[PDB]
């Protein structure tokens, strides 16, 4: 299943939404992503696209970059994958 | 309109799995060098554009370093991605 946060994200263009609008990215992860330059959701989309939408490599990058656990990286990947299927 | 028809076709619709050569400024020569470096679909180049926070200087330099794009090619590619993002992102 998915959260409402996921459904809200995949339903519309992301524009300049902050990184915290991604499913899985709560306060703590969002801070650490901002510290490393990923301050908006589209920058994380960028990394997902550079990695050619590879689930294992993206989720591993997210863990390495901000400490996302398995649930959090699963949620974040899923919302970017579904967003891309709808809008890219 | 002063943009190319090729820019117009790209920015008119979602890019899906379009190849890198669908981007304005990316002819066959630049497209082959990009593919060889792993940037084989236009969305992978969009990805680099987004990871660079849409910065023109950083992106155009990256494009020069990666495939040897000249100034006009890199401006055209950047402008096509910038307008695509304004339309769809």
């Amino acid at each position: 299943t998915t959260s409402q946060k996921h459904r809200d994200f995949v339903a519309e263009p992301m524009g300049e939404k902050p990184v915290g609008s991604l499913a899985g990215i709560g306060e703590v992860l969002g801070k650490k992503l901002e510290e490393r330059g990923f301050d908006k959701a589209y920058v994380v989309l960028g990394q997902f696209l550079v990695l050619k939408k590879d689930e294992d490599l993206f989720r591993e990058w997210l863990k390495d970059t901000c400490g996302a656990n398995a649930k959090q990286s699963r949620d974040c990947f899923g919302c970017l994958r579904e967003w891309c299927d709808a809008f890219l």
